[PDB]
């Protein structure tokens, strides 16, 4: 007559929850809560955590002791008595993944900052192109896709900030355990903590925070991103450290055929406090201020900061390429073929054996110091650190032909 059963803390208050794997169509709850007055509730089912479930206000610091009655079919059986008192990316058991919507993907949004904010207060929103339509469009609690517009800015329910309108496209760690992702055309998944974004959708497109203005409403808001496509070749999707870093993520990507699960992101080890102060230390004199210029929102990419033209390091790879260093990082003009590009990154282009040898990346200056630092503290080394890291295979990108499910980790 087996069951799983928990206490779930979200702010001051506690959730007992029952998950039955037999013919379980009512439980009871039975709880002390410091010895009171003994509580006997029959509990609501959630549908959407596929359990049942009852919320018990304000006890988060107090001692609960409490057990079920359940059925299995027609007789009912009691539990032993609990008492009260991971969230790792791989805890989440595959099976418990919902099927989705063919020929979709199962998205789970999941808040693995230990503390630093509540479900409730780290957003999220998807936009993309629909090829039912061919319209950018944003994904809503149902799994549609609805077409954004202009007029999306003024419209009941949008947001301001400083007098302007910006669409309402996000949604709350809390608003929802999974939600089907539809085939979709360059997606973005956005990600930001305290607050939402403010971004300007139009009828054909949106534009996103602009980290060379120092009006841009989002330069004080902590945010990330993960790329992707969902089309009739399957999953196709990344996390990116190309513009900037927000806060560590985790992306894992389960299969259908049950024969694939794959993660890639930060270590679930390394804090974003632990992080900023890596950073600083570990990077050579000329990427530092790349992590203190927009601190504490994120870490910038090179081409942000000081690298740029003009700035104090635009001749960083002066003496080692005559290929200029905007060139270089943005992989352009005499950087645009993919391979010149990594090699020149990876100070390995004048060493054409050790292209694809990737314990001499990053071995000798100049080189790209960013983004070495990501693959050092990233799952198996993979990271997206700029745009051409997918050059023997070292980006941190999931791609699998018949998709279940895909969870994203705001980690910290």
């Amino acid at each position: 007559a087996d069951f799983t059963q928990g206490a779930d803390v979200s702010g001051n208050n506690v959730t007992l929850w029952f998950k039955s794997s037999v013919n379980t169509t009512w439980v009871d709850v039975h709880y002390k809560v410091n010895s009171g007055v003994q509580q006997n509730v029959r509990m609501s089912f959630n549908a959407g955590a596929a359990r049942f479930e009852h919320t018990i206000l304000t006890a988060a610091q107090a001692e609960i002791e409490y057990f079920f009655t359940y059925n299995n079919g027609v007789p009912a059986y009691d539990t032993t008595t609990f008492t009260y008192r991971t969230n790792s990316i791989y805890s989440i058991p595959a099976s418990s993944i919902p099927q989705p919507s063919e020929g979709g993907v199962s998205l789970k949004v999941m808040n693995g900052t230990g503390g630093a904010y509540t479900d409730d207060q780290i957003y999220w929103g998807v936009i993309g192109i629909n090829p039912v339509n061919g319209k950018w469009s944003y994904l809503d609690l149902a799994g549609r896709l609805l077409p954004i517009s202009s007029d999306l800015n003024n419209a009941p329910g949008h947001l301001t900030k400083d007098g302007i309108n910006y669409a309402n496209i996000y949604h709350k760690i809390s608003d929802a355990n999974w939600v089907n992702l539809p085939k979709i055309e360059s997606g973005r998944l956005f990600l930001s903590v305290g607050s939402p974004l403010y971004m300007k959708t139009f009828d054909d497109g949106f534009a996103g925070p602009d980290l060379n203005n120092p009006t841009d409403p989002n330069l004080n808001i902590i945010f990330d991103f993960v790329e992707f496509t969902v089309d009739k070749d399957g999953y196709h999707g990344n996390t990116t450290r190309v513009d900037q870093f927000g806060f560590p993520i985790q992306h894992r990507l389960v299969n259908l055929a049950g024969n694939y699960d794959r993660t890639v992101g930060e270590l679930e080890s390394e804090t974003r406090s632990g992080l900023f102060a890596k950073y600083v230390n570990e990077v050579p004199y000329e990427f530092k201020s790349l992590g203190t210029l927009q601190a504490p929102y994120r870490i910038l990419s090179p081409m942000k900061g000081p690298f740029q033209e003009g700035g104090a390091y635009e001749n960083y790879f002066a003496g080692y390429s005559s290929i200029s260093t905007q060139d270089i990082l943005l992989g352009v003009g005499e950087a645009s073929n993919p391979e010149v590009c990594a090699a020149l990154n990876r100070h390995v282009y004048t060493e054409p054996d050790n292209w694809n040898r990737v314990d001499q990346y990053y071995q000798a200056a100049p080189a790209n110091y960013y983004a070495k630092f990501w693959h050092d503290h990233s799952i198996d080394g993979l990271a997206y650190g700029f745009c051409y890291d997918d050059v023997n295979g070292q980006a941190a990108y999931l791609e699998v032909g018949d998709p279940k499910g895909l969870i994203v980790r705001v980690g910290w």
